């Protein structure tokens, strides 16, 4: 089983020198960082080139996280936002491909954060979305990516929030390059059963995020990590573990993630680095082949 | 130990009429129902009267739960939404005395739900809301009404998120009637410990809501129940506990509580009579004398 | 499902008035009750016919839990021992054919207790046990009675300590009646996972046995009744659950169980009898079809 | 938080060359190595120097378990039993002493593994217990030793089943020397609560063995080891933690451990070392700092 850390864990914005990330997460031992797409379209082919040449050279896999903006939106009702987000998703595969990337995670189906304000048609939205994902499928599978779909507590998002609406969903997609990735996270609040939700996902299972309760770094918090490891075997997981630890209030990311404490009790980044690689060490122990 | 449910159960808007749930959770066995504030302030003094005496009747104690708007912020800078606010929590309480409620509880503090796309200001909010929330404790303890500060996951506020800042709040508000209030399905997303959490909160524990990580009636989810009666045996709590499960989509409440698939698998009111009703037999049988 | 409890929760001795406990937990709301087999072999025909013809008034059905003597040991290494406790079986399952009882439960396979000063030969004793158990299994079919094989800690027997050698042996044995008989007592031990143990058992659990970790009635201890509920609804299970809850020194009972102190916490039997109820409809709750 | 482990997690015998075994836990990292007491009174003045030579070379720390024989009984109703086990404690105590050993436990209230074919005196042997360890705390205190006094499920003794009984035993002797030792292992068999447990134990709580439910290196069980590293958090637990985990079958330890199944699954020396570092990483991790 591969292991990553999303670099968002020591940065307050959806950006960042990813070479940093990719030296830092290979020297703690980690097998993946997960970066965030949205400043991938502002790369020349030689920036791509050389983050590409830099993850190889440090022995790093690269996976990508987006939460899409309202513009990308491809469950919407207007067919000029779906077409734009169409062709947003289609820049964006290609560039994954020029980067060596096979997965792409998150609310891929919608948009994050949502306006809840707005009326809500889940019916619609859902056959709206199911539509649009299978179109850009048919690129995913051309650029050799995995586009995994993010089930998200009912706070985030109103379409897809337990594993059993995940499932229905890429069954009715019905697409080989799209997968259920689930977030002991959001799990943690929708699901009656952690075991049960990735029983449930089985061979649809493509990605799985990790972080307690209160998205601290896995192993000293509630989240039943020997239930998941004993679910992952069951299912015969045979895909990526990323932790998405966020301990830190500020910036984009603390607003995002609605951080509104000092959960990290004042760490520094040499402290952040010590816990992960902790963290790391207790994920491949108790989630590793039962 | 009294226990008790939210009227809102069976209803998809914030009143109906409460004598009817009075007569119904009093033939299932509950000691308390807990009722929406939002259409007390318009009751007649013969309406008061009235459901005052349907409780008596029925052998039902009532407690108050309330989402305040926007116009009732204890924390705003504006000094005019402070001054209504003041004024209508005011009026509230003097009804309460007259309805024989001693406990109203919610995001008494702030306001529920928030607009989160507006700059936030903790430290400005914080020091505003100790203050007013100490002025209302004033005609609160007049009434003889336990003032109980509802402690939320991060999605719904940013004031107050874990118990131990649930604690630093009413220890610097300093009055005898403001208490805490922690809710399973709060503390599920934000506590390091469920059982640390209420030892943590211990005398300034005032009332206790429940329900199951996803809102379910208590008992068939992943709420560590017997830690939960052992803290409330640790700390020596002398309050009561009301389930407060949310399973049903539609309306006001089924997009206030974000209900976004339907939790109760088709129940009809019959059918959430009698999980209530096993919720309630579980609920005094785990959650007593430990 | 069908609940019921052992009749020794109430009595230190391996007999009783077993028509003053049908009466007892017919009351209660219990389906079943379970009794000892010793005094079986004293009934004379119309006490038999008496004992079934109460179960069948009441509503009831009997399963019978038997210790098997070192002279009752199918397993044993002396053919003397293997013949006379064949003779016992054969004996014993037709006056259950007479009782109108399809369920005995036990180290059918050993004896209970045992002299753990012996020198251990696992491999041997497990051979003759496998042939024995196969010929009684036999007799058991043709008297309508399932011979459920209970998987004991490593302190009460050597020869099935998992849930896995249990479903080992009942392969070898080869015989439709003979079945995997788990108890939350013995899991809680030797377990690596409940509801594993549970999964692994699959078609070949014919019984439950309940109880907290230290045999109190289910509900207010640490097994994870929730994870065995679903478990149980992973498998189809289709028998019946007997809660086997012992809290009360003195006796034959109280030597044989190991229990040195008053786990009862003083409890008279009004007291005993409402724990129960407690526990039945906690079990009913929490256990029933996921 | 000091770490340690038993030499007989890779022994099938009550000794082995202790320096190997010193060596082998530096090299893991380790703190402390735990050694059995039935050697050391076989040993010379340069035997005891040599080993203390060994461990302070390697910075690891020694403890000592002991299981007292029958004739070591300091509960025997024989003051003959009493007398000679006085002599054996009086002895052992003072090479301790020279070994630069400040911690020894077990069973030292009794014996093990005890003979339960006898008829039980628990109140006459409990009253005998404390005199007699009263006396021996005097030389305990003379030695600087600590008296540890291990709590026992019920199928290994019958004296101190549960935190609360170790506490009253400790308690009633009242000696700074004296502790309560508890183990993950028999905690899971008796109480009610593994964090209630640990605090009943309070400032009483001298020594903490460590294993999963059915006695594997901790991480991978059912052991609740955030609620274990909370509750000595609450104590403010000044002690060590040593692994008391057996694998392997065969010889004296498969024996008196009742290993029936080869729990290693064919685990090398080498494998049972990493599995031991990777227990040790999980321990450090979880269980302090709360
Ligand atoms: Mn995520
Ligand atoms: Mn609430
Ligand atoms: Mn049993
Ligand atoms: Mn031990």
């Amino acid at each position: 089983m591969k292991h990553g850390i999303y670099y968002a864990y020591w940065e307050q914005e959806w950006e960042a020198d990813y070479k940093y990330y990719i030296e830092k997460v290979a020297k703690l031992g980690f097998d993946i960082l997960e970066i965030a797409a949205s400043p991938l379209p502002f790369y020349s082919d030689i920036q791509i080139n050389e983050l590409k040449a830099c993850a190889h050279g440090n022995g790093i896999t690269l996976t990508v996280g987006h939460g899409p903006s309202a513009e990308q939106n491809l469950s919407s009702p207007d067919p000029d936002i779906r077409k734009n987000a169409k062709a947003f998703y289609t820049d964006l595969l290609k560039r994954l491909y020029k980067l060596d990337v096979h997965l792409i995670g998150g609310a891929l189906y919608s948009y994050w954060p949502i306006d809840y304000t707005k009326t809500i048609d889940k019916k619609g939205d859902w056959e709206r979305s199911v539509e649009s994902v299978r179109e850009v499928a048919k690129v995913a599978e051309a650029c050799g990516v995995d586009f995994c779909l993010e089930v998200l507590n009912r706070f985030e998002n109103y379409l897809i929030n337990t594993a059993q609406e995940g499932v229905d969903f890429v069954k009715q997609v019905d697409h080989n390059n799209v997968k259920v990735m689930l977030d002991t996270f959001h799990m943690n609040i929708e699901e009656d059963s952690i075991g049960g939700a990735i029983r449930t996902a089985g061979s649809y299972l493509g990605h799985l995020h990790t972080g307690e309760c209160n998205r601290k770094v896995p192993g000293r918090g509630r989240i039943p990590w020997v239930e998941i490891g004993e679910a992952l075997a069951d299912i015969g997981y045979n895909g990526s573990v990323v932790m998405e630890p966020f301990v830190r209030m500020g910036g984009t990311v603390g607003s995002n993630i609605k951080v509104w404490r000092d959960i990290s009790n004042g760490a520094d980044e040499k402290m952040l680095d010590r816990e992960a690689q902790a963290a790391l060490d207790f994920s491949r122990y108790v989630l590793e082949c039962h």
